[PDB]
């Protein structure tokens, strides 16, 4: 457990994460739950989340990049891992060496990948073909190309057609786009041999749909306790446990008399005699400038963020009784909270996903697992 | 050593530019200590590599925001003086002492709490820089009597050394008399007690716009990395700063949308004509935020719109037909007068250059350039 030397941090509740994972296993008992731990597990810390999820039955992870997969492998993760992004073809041997499954986005990529296999790694290359069913991002859109790519893969004993998958553009909102995409996915997959893993559902799809034709799901944000939209939250009857709190303690208070100001990026002048509190957190921590004017919870009291948020500091208008040492909840681990991740996303003019991703390496993650507490502080690694 | 990296998205960090920008401040203030501000991981560039490179270019004193930042420097061989600008939790006082890290005194109360936590097990000198609140600016000691009492407390203990005194000016990057009135208040306060070794009030804007003979040290920050703290400062001073950052990603896939076909979440871009799109392996988890939708990036010389929603790991760009997988894209360019300048990216983000830089996440490898030499830091593979 690392030390840390500033009173700002994230509480990461690993018991909540395990409980949320259990929700997906329970909803889909016959599917492999491919736990999405990309982008450092949406800010929570991919190594600690993956380790904890393996102790709770997880056997397959998905990440965005090979670096993310190697990071898991370096820290004892023995489960299957799929890279969802496109690997630079020159790095093919490293994927093979570390038994990491790769996404095939195109016939062109596959041909470049094969040319870079040196023969010095003879282990299998496991491949999941990505189909573009209307998202318009990565993948093969044409059935003929899909078949040609399967055939190329079957010509090489080293290359294994392990899976096939697609991504839904609008699964978190009502409309027929998702039904249409799903039908297109089944139509394409039924035109060739079926691989071992067939998957299309992220959090929203995993919560709203059965998808009997598929045998794996890819829950991401919902593993960490958040719904992908309010529509999905309202439409489903499971309970998700938010896993993150963002906390900082007041390091200094001052009382501004009438007509007195302080400048933290812009002038705030006290009209009445008001007390302010200085928090040791700022926009370099991911608590962005736009959080100006939002409210934080200081010892039970809703308190406005005043002046501009600075790189390393934030000022808050507080009651007189507030003092140095008092704990402040900037992001709370409850859905129905003025400091919920969704309310913070509204203030940020964005979505919950990004609120979480913004939280920088400077914040220690304090992991909770029952009574057990351990700290990761990236700066001292 | 140089880390490997396994996705074609990265930052180019030009260490020669950083050294050149540092040299600007040394040259403008040849008799002052240039206290190089490398807080927040050197505004995203990487504090360890910037500090090492700046030490090789004559830097002898760094400022950081937190003790963790200072210890990080110490663990990677940085032997220069270091000042922590933030308020240290009083229980951590022995760790500051152990690692010869100077601390900011913000209040008499803090100093009294700090002294109570000195165990006697770390006997090195504790260097202290007193922060003054000169009216308008940041919090600190506001009253001269309290300033004197704090000096007196420090002089009671041989272990505690009154090493410096400082303030931070409100609005030094904008036109007005606020800076002048504040500077005068700073001098008035400092002249009421013995002068410590370091006297400092100037950040980037103050270091560029003012001499300040009364001071013997400056604290340049964002300008070390090649950016002006405001357009006013850029226009007012006729010195040249070299932007140090490029953000780059290569096209991984190109596809052609037909009339009626959509792209990304919510299907917010629909093709009307047949148009070519390119997929970049970078997104908002890298700090290229959702709001960048509708901005332009430079693909092989061509200005190209970011279309559909920016994803966590992916960004889609409308491109000419000749664009293909492998082509390099400049998302943030190392020139001030560029549609991909950090300032234009800040405008699109409804923020300031500082935050654009700070947003860039640990997932991005930093590729350091120093002449012909290239070395990579990839945080994921530590």
């Amino acid at each position: 457990s690392d030390k840390y030397y500033r009173s700002a941090y994230m509480n990461v509740d690993l018991n909540a994460v395990a409980s949320n994972f259990k929700v997906f296993s329970t909803l889909h008992p016959n599917k492999t739950v491919m736990a999405v731990v990309k982008a450092n597990a949406y800010g929570l810390g991919s190594v600690k989340v993956a380790r904890h999820l393996m102790e709770n039955g997880a056997t397959f992870f998905a990440v965005a990049t090979l670096d993310e997969a190697i990071e898991l492998r370096m820290h004892g993760i023995t489960a299957k891992i799929l890279v969802l992004g496109v690997l630079p073809a020159k790095d093919i041997d490293k994927a093979i060496q570390h038994r990491v499954a790769l996404t095939v986005p195109s016939k062109q990529w596959l041909k470049e990948a094969i040319k870079n296999i040196s023969g010095e790694q003879e282990k299998k290359l496991w491949l999941h073909i990505k189909l573009d069913t209307g998202m318009g991002r990565l993948g093969i859109k044409d059935t003929n190309t899909y078949q040609e790519v399967i055939e190329i893969i079957q010509q090489y004993e080293q290359l294994v057609f392990e899976g096939v998958f697609t991504h839904f553009a609008c699964a978190d909102e009502p409309g027929d786009m998702t039904t249409e995409q799903y039908q297109r996915f089944k139509d394409m997959v039924n035109e060739a041999i079926k691989p071992e893993y067939i998957h299309c559902q992220n959090s929203a799809g995993s919560l709203l749909m059965d998808c009997q034709f598929c045998n794996a799901i890819r829950p991401g944000i919902s593993l960490y306790g958040y719904y992908p939209s309010e529509y999905v939250q309202q439409k489903v009857k499971v309970h998700l446990k938010p896993s993150v709190q963002l906390i900082a303690n007041v390091v200094q208070t001052k009382t501004l008399q009438a007509g007195e100001s302080v400048s933290y990026g812009a002038t705030y002048t006290a009209t009445d005699p008001t007390t302010i509190a200085l928090l040791p957190i700022g926009y370099a921590d991911g608590y962005l400038r736009i959080m100006q004017g939002s409210f934080v919870n200081v010892n039970g009291h809703q308190c406005e963020v005043i002046g501009r948020v600075c790189m390393d500091q934030t000022i808050v208008k507080v009651p007189d009784q507030v003092k140095a040492g008092d704990s402040v909840i900037l992001i709370d681990n409850h859905r129905e909270s003025p400091q919920s991740v969704e309310v913070v996303a509204e203030k940020q003019h964005t979505i919950n996903y990004e609120v979480l991703c913004n939280l920088s390496r400077r914040l220690p993650r304090i992991y909770h697992d029952g009574d057990q507490r351990f700290v990761t502080n990236e700066l001292l690694k």
